């Protein structure tokens, strides 16, 4: 029995930048008032995980990584009510606090208790509940699931459908929710609409899965690696387009395919080109852009401000702009329910201690997703 | 008497950027098919005509300039169906030519027939009805408002109300019309929220009038010029701030007095560092922001675009986000029944002969709007 004790289990931790991860044993703290202690079952390799690797994001070191997971209650805290051991959940890497302007908002979800804007690697108390030979680690964004075991705060999970597959629905716990809701929620793709998607990832995919759902009669997948358009394609691109392959800028390009301007555009990718980019390829009287990716840490971009006073409008969101405590478990019933596939993200799935591996499928171009298994 | 005929007239010509206008006489040749001669009755002085002198908007020179304008029709060319001799008619700066897939589009307004993205200074056929000294002289917007008698093409004129007055409704064909619909159209600007105007001359002032109109709590003026800020509170303004008071960035006190962002914030001025700013001082989760101010020609913004990837939206719009034929007429039935009020812009009448002076109080800060009389 685990329940009060420390947990000596298997993590794995970044003790650097630009270092792989070093798989060994942690100690996680038992949950206080207001925690919970997961036990992992599946967690997604995110282009955001490797961000922290690669410092494009920029957030306190060493880390346990990972915040796209789903697992098993361990044990709860003094004062938790909307969990209990044994239910399966997925933790939140937006929180969902229920109290904040934002929580209140109809149309927010960005919780002011987030650890994305000003990381500082802690649970909401400002402390670890991780340490590694001697030394205390960081969490990250409040979920830290490259780890046997996490403890996160109460409003960073949620409970879902104890007949969950957690290999195939730790994707909603970020690169489906995200792109999905980008499309449906974000950008609110109409029917008969002509969309633009740059950057055929996890994510990408999961916008064209949106924009197909909404109706779209032209989706048209934008990736320098041709080898992601046969996927793109399948889960409903319409058209792929290599920008390497034109002469021309690839706006142009997108305008004159569009008869003048996409009505909706994506930024899928984390560059600071391919936004300007994705805003000027939408028509410029009543496109709309959301950005998606993130770019590297504590860049500008540079764009002419006509693009917005013609009509563009230019927005982005983290997590397809769903609150996340109430759309999680809805997001897995609607799975559940067969209304969206997981299965064409899933490419590889390794074990937990193939982590490395699974980073270097994502960074060779190999993979979309793969999902570790504890 | 004058149907067919060319008219020799007064106009404001303006020779060379940075120099006064020149009224002198011009000959204004009688309109084409679907061409309307206008004998002017009244125009406004804009920002954006002072924009033409100053080159912060780059159009062909020689110019007569104007664009906020109305008058009485003299004579239609063969196929004009809309409009008739002896109508009062609002020159339209943005066409609508009812045909173009912006037109057709329910929330497009900036008609593809438009002379601002790449202005050419001519009319729909690629020529101009203006001759001075027996040289050729440029249209603007395809209006050219001040000029005793003008010639614009049939999507650029609107009929509205025979009982109009007209040295007041020549603001809807620019500075209300801009500025109201950009909060209760482009914005949409909710009731009980807090918004941020920044500068407060006719276009800023019609926002505030806007806002105020679709309920909004607070109504913040932002402007470096305090003697701005008494009318603006008589239109609406709760409060108002002047960035040169504070030793922070005024984005930092705007977030501090909105207890973490306004819902919506507009741009009224024309500089690239106040469209960052006030993208910046709305909420980062739900705000909204709108550019409405004209940035200066080729000039690029920078920005980092994680302000939009937490949750801002950021737009803009010409005239307000308002189809320009079907909404002027509407505006001024509107305008008649007392739904909204004008003479608060009003703060001086000149005959059009003291154009220069009318400028000359727009660029010493005098003024909010001079109408000028023909
Ligand atoms: N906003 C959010 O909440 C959120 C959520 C999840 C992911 N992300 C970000 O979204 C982005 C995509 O994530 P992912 O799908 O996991 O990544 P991914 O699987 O690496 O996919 C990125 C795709 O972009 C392609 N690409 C790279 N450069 C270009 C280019 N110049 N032009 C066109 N295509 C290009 C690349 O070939 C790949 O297929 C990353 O920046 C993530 O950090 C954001
Ligand atoms: N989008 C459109 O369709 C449209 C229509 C009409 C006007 N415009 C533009 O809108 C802008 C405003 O036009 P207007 O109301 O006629 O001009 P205006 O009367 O010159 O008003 C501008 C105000 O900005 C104030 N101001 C100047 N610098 C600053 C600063 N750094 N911070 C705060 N306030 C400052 C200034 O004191 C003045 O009261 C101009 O750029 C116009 O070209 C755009
Ligand atoms: O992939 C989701 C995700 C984001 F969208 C971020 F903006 C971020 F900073 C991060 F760490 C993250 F994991
Ligand atoms: O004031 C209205 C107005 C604009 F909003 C412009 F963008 C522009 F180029 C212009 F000439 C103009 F008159
Ligand atoms: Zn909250
Ligand atoms: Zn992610
Ligand atoms: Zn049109
Ligand atoms: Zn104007």
């Amino acid at each position: 029995s685990t329940a009060g004790k420390v947990i000596k289990c298997k993590a794995a931790v970044l003790w650097e930048e630009k270092k792989p991860f070093s798989i060994e044993e942690v100690e996680v703290a038992p949950p206080k008032a207001h925690e919970v202690r997961i036990k992992m079952v599946a967690t997604g390799i995110c282009r955001s995980d490797d961000h922290v690797v690669s410092g494009t994001l920029v957030t306190p070191l060493p880390v346990i990584a990972g915040h796209e997971a789903a697992g098993i209650v361990e044990s709860i805290g003094e004062g938790v009510t909307t969990v209990r051991p044994g239910d399966k959940v997925i933790p939140l890497f937006t929180p969902q606090c229920g109290k904040c302007r934002v929580c209140k908002h109809p149309e927010g979800n960005f919780c002011l208790k987030n650890d994305l804007s000003m990381p500082r690697g802690t649970m909401q108390d400002g402390t670890s509940r991780f340490t590694c030979r001697g030394k205390p680690i960081h969490h990250f964004l409040g979920t830290s699931t490259f780890s046997q075991y996490t403890v996160v705060d109460e409003i960073s999970v949620a409970k879902i459908d104890a007949a969950s597959p957690l290999e195939k629905v730790c994707l909603i716990g970020c690169g489906f929710s995200t792109g999905y809701g980008s499309a449906v929620k974000v950008a609110k793709v109409t029917q008969g609409s002509t969309c633009a998607v740059f950057g055929l990832g996890g994510v990408g995919l999961s916008v064209i899965m949106g924009c197909k759902a909404a109706g779209a009669a032209r989706i048209i997948g934008v990736d320098i690696n041709k080898d992601k358009f046969a996927k793109a394609k399948e889960v409903g691109a319409t058209e792929c387009v290599n920008p390497q392959d034109y002469k021309k800028p690839i706006q142009e390009v997108l305008t004159e395919m569009s008869n003048g301007g996409v009505d909706f555009s994506f930024e899928v990718i984390g560059r600071l080109d391919t936004m300007v980019t994705a805003l000027s390829c939408c028509q410029e009287a009543y496109g709309v852009s959301v950005i998606v990716g993130v770019p590297p840490d504590s860049q500008n971009l540079s764009m002419n401000p006509m693009l917005l006073l013609s009509g563009r409008t230019w927005k982005g969101a983290i997590f397809g702009g769903f609150k996340s405590k109430d759309s999680v478990p809805k997001l897995v019933a609607d799975f559940m329910a067969k209304k969206f596939a997981l299965d064409p993200l899933i490419t590889h799935v390794l074990p937990f201690e193939k982590i490395n591996e699974g980073f270097d499928l994502l960074r060779s171009g190999e993979s979309i997703r793969t999902i570790l298994t504890f």
